[PDB]
């Protein structure tokens, strides 16, 4: 139960490919994006 | 080189996860782990 605002440097190109994954997939915000994504890396 | 800043609000597990890769593959950043993360998304 924890939470940490970060901050990231994303590529113009890799910011669009996120937004575009997140609004895809009906997400609630890029957090919801990182989960996948962080989920794909652990394993 | 010129990219974006995002500010995310990421959960605890979440980025120790990502640390975790970061080191793993030697990465400069957060930013570089998490790009390899949109990147293995879209492909």
């Amino acid at each position: 139960s924890g939470s940490m605002k970060l901050s990231v440097s994303l590529s113009d190109d890799d910011v669009a490919i996120l937004d575009a994954y997140v609004k895809r997939a009906g997400l609630p915000s890029r957090s919801a994006g990182l989960q996948h994504a962080i989920r794909v890396l652990r394993y």
